[PDB]
């Protein structure tokens, strides 16, 4: 019940996504590494050229949008967790990543892996969640007639899991940003429903350590 | 299936939250502490200088506030058991026992555990609940013309659990305040849904002996 | 290595001698009983009517009176623990325990225990010292054309002994006074050096636990 | 013989009390931490979060002070290594650390551990030493007639202990301040006898590891 487990105790590192950062996703969808690390003395960043890492466990709180709330329907959106191979020296998008015909951009849960790159990427894991609107933005107030019930205008999302491994080797520099891996990145996609847009708010952990040399 | 139960029965100690004493939860929660003993003669009050705790069972009753009830929305809620090694002279607070900005006040949920104070605190159990609420007060009459279906206004909360065990000494005082824990005292907290305030009735046990000298 | 020693802790219980309270002794010594017990909530206090004591611990200041530095000669101190069976309704003095024609009085340390209570009582430890004066108090400025070495004008004395046991049981009352004890009275005694006084500062703990019923 | 030895060598910390730097204790003794480390590439700082320490070596030269020679009497003196396990804000000192009335602020050699903060302290090791003055500084010159012997006005102290070991953990910062350190601080205390104030000169050794990550 674990993965590679040691006594010792294993680093952390942390995401901070609130205020001024907000993930925020037009329909389409949004690429994003979450694999950063710096190197240094401080704890959390790493300390070789080598790292694995094994646990990550996510929390987030979705809401609705009200630029989208002047229209009624539900719809399905979808999470991806991408791992990567050799990054190219620019950042993907999703269009690049899954070949989708201009039609089948309404519904992405449909999309699956493009055949070219079908052994550049991988997805180890996937996860599913649906929301829908009444076409009303909280702050208004109800008139004393009648009333609503608007069950999951928001949501609560997190998931948890130690299956996953990961081997990642870095280029001979002090920075944290994606230029700096040579093998092994990581990817999160956030996938919106049919005419759906959102923003979200939470923060992530994640577990390694350094090792080699 | 328990814990260290012994053929001798053991002792019980409860609490009273109604009428006078209603637990009243503004947005942002608020601390209490409900290991509370006496010392003396009367069967509940510890004995010894030295306690130990096993099982815990909760009920009570929630029902939301009329003065939230002019809006519309629903939300999550949270309750944490936290235990504590060494109490400080003063009573904590939530925004000190969790590191949060501002912007995160309203969604506690994804609250977690500051890491300055790692090895000070931690948390035994946790649960989750939810309610709404439609923006229309219990004793209003609905008109003749139509109805509502308001299911989930108000909850019923409840659960029982062996696993844990505290290992509290004392001061030696009779008095069962915070002030005389040496060591080992136990927290509750309440975190209110986004906007939405509300207070609860209810009552609780405890299950514990004496021990040592 | 220890006596009777049990997982749990034991029992503490201090004297406090000091300021108001020091022991001062006029020659011929003087008889005080340490053993002394409440009974109560309080810890340190007894629970029971039957009480045995284990391990003792001394510490104390000794310093010569200035009453008697109007002479110059040394001399040798005694320190005994007397245990008891019954004691009488009155306190004992040394005179009485001691049986010494008073020629004798002038050097204790020869004293022994007289025979016609030799059942009666018993010392199950004893203790030298000694001690000596030059006929100078400390407050004395020394003239600027010549000095002295006053080596073991005041002395540091303190014992650790785990050896002795004592088995003793009270009559029913709250007090600890020396009316209370049925059995096994512990007394503490001092014998000062020839036609030397003094006084001490100091305080002493004690280890024991109740037992029965 | 030894403690948690290791074929490969052990990194080493120095302090230096000489010159401007030299400990001087009014009566009622003076708190300070021995265990500062910074975090850094240089030898002697600590690489990780985490640290144990094993073996010291305490070598000082003590010696009278002018200000107190106007008195011609003897004393004793006391140092101890006191550890802690969660330091406060604020540097001790030892009227908090021990509980004494006013009374015994004369002979340090006689307190004891406080019983309020019974759990909070703990004391490794203990030693004693004594001194005393003639009344007599060393640059003046004996006149022809008579002379003195001034046996022990300065002392050698030291001593040499595998015996100890200590767990403990940082906050991440850069700093080796008192500040820093979440858990296991390591206290020294010196106390001066009775109305004997002097300064002391010397240096002391640490022998360390660190671990984890």
């Amino acid at each position: 019940a674990g993965s590679k487990a040691d006594r010792p105790s294993l680093q952390i590192q942390t995401l901070q996504h609130a205020g001024t950062t907000m993930i925020t996703v037009p329909s389409g969808g949004v690429c994003d590494l979450i694999n950063t690390y710096a190197r240094g003395s401080d704890e959390g960043n790493r300390h070789t050229s080598e790292t694995l890492t094994y646990k990550i466990a996510i929390d987030y709180h979705f809401v609705a949008d009200a630029a989208a709330c002047r229209y009624s329907n539900t719809g399905t959106g979808v999470m991806w967790l991408v791992y990567d191979t050799t990054p190219g020296g620019q950042a993907p998008t999703p269009q690049t990543i899954f070949a989708y015909p201009d039609t089948l951009k309404a519904w992405p849960a449909t999309w699956k892996v493009s055949r070219e790159l079908c052994h550049r990427f991988v997805v180890k894991r996937r996860w599913l969640f649906n929301m829908e609107t009444d076409g009303r933005i909280g702050s208004d107030i109800p008139p004393s007639n009648a009333s609503w019930k608007p069950c999951k205008r928001n949501i609560y999302f997190h998931k948890f899991t130690s299956g996953l491994g990961v081997r990642t080797q870095w280029k001979n520099v002090t920075d944290g940003g994606v230029g700096a891996i040579q093998r092994g990145a990581l990817y999160m996609v956030i996938a919106p429903g049919n005419g759906l847009t959102f923003t979200a708010h939470g923060q992530t952990r994640l577990y390694f350590k350094s090792v080699g040399n």
